[PDB]
């Protein structure tokens, strides 16, 4: 409908204005108190912080510039920040501030105290189809938005989907997101979620996100992903094979949708055909979904996470609290000039 076309045209206009003139250097480290480590990785960490003047809590992603360089993530980190400062959609975590110092890059996000979908899914076992469908619809709309801006997300997995106070999704971690007209080539993403064309080193496009949605829906509804195995090489063999087995409890509609998302031929995969996202939105598995009501957050959620307030970290796990230091000397200044 012209309504969707005009919505997306305005979304692109607003994205492009911020994309062309990114914000920079909008806070500094000593504006915040450090509260707790919420997550770690090979080149950074995410910390719960509190702004010392307003009292607001945020999730601060801290990336070590030297480790970003070593692990060949320079362009990826520049992508992440430039994209996040430019997007605006109900199911994307908002970047509130960014800055850098001699040692680190900082992305200060809205804090989502409900934690990762991953934890809730593993705790409950599997989600009912209505519950999985509620989350899936949010991802469908989010990908419609991102792909219309020529953005590919490239890291869909339960760990990157936080549950907010209303029970809705907030997608976090844009470390692999990229603005791509046409194809791109980088091997990235988590093994169980990789499309065949990534595994086979092809030039790939937004169809990889629709493949990953199939994996996510399967994992939400089954409790385990479709191509599981013990080593990555065995996972990859299963992914490229064209074979998937479905639990008997899956509905026929769910199986049909999944065969079309988990289509190994990218030219036949739902989301990548002439009808685009509408092949997904109009599929019978989504017949009960009111797309506008989801976008407007008017649907009652399946599940409201339990938490005590905006400083509650109970839905995140415990990590060694390590020092974060800032060198007296600037590191990697040239590489990160635009950040
Ligand atoms: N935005 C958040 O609350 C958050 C928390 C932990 C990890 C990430 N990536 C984000
Ligand atoms: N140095 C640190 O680990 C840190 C993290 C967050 C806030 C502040 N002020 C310091």
């Amino acid at each position: 409908q012209e309504s969707v076309k005009e919505f997306l045209a305005k979304a692109k206009e607003e994205f492009l204005k911020k994309w062309e003139s990114p914000s920079q250097n909008t806070a500094q480290l000593d504006h915040f108190d450090r509260i707790k480590t919420l997550g770690t990785g090979s080149f950074g960490r995410v910390m719960l912080v509190k702004h010392k003047e307003t009292g607001n809590h945020y999730a601060m992603k801290i990336l070590d510039k030297q480790k970003v360089v070593k692990l060949k993530q320079i362009e990826h980190t520049l992508n992440e920040k430039r994209i996040l400062q430019a997007v605006n959609f109900p199911f994307l975590v908002k970047l509130e501030f960014s800055f850098k110092d001699n040692s680190n890059l900082y992305m200060v996000m809205e804090y989502v105290p409900g934690g990762e979908m991953f934890s809730h899914l593993r705790r409950i076992g599997r989600f009912s189809e209505p519950h999985a469908r509620f989350y899936a619809a949010q991802i469908v709309l989010t990908f419609e938005y991102l792909h219309s801006l020529d953005l590919i997300y490239r890291d869909l997995k339960p760990e990157n989907l936080l549950i907010d106070q209303q029970g809705y999704i907030q997608v976090t971690d844009f470390g692999f997101a990229k603005r791509v007209k046409g194809r791109t080539w980088t091997l990235c993403g988590t093994p169980e979620y990789l499309a065949p064309e990534i595994i086979l080193s092809k030039g790939y496009n937004k169809a990889v996100d629709w493949w990953a949605l199939g994996v996510l829906i399967y994992e939400m509804a089954a409790g385990y992903p479709p191509f599981f195995a013990d080593q990555p090489i065995q996972i990859y063999e299963k992914i490229v094979s064209g074979k998937v087995r479905f639990p008997s409890h899956f509905s026929s509609d769910l199986k049909d949708l999944l065969r079309n998302l988990l289509q190994v031929d990218l030219t036949k995969r739902f989301g990548n055909l002439k009808n685009g996202v509408n092949d997904i939105k109009n599929h019978k598995w989504f017949a009960t979904t009111d797309w506008i009501a989801i976008y407007q957050r008017k649907v009652e959620a399946p599940f409201i996470p339990k938490f005590k307030g905006p400083g509650d970290t109970s839905n995140f796990d415990d990590y060694e609290e390590e020092e974060i230091r800032v060198s007296i000397n600037e590191k990697c200044g040239k590489e990160f000039t635009e950040f």
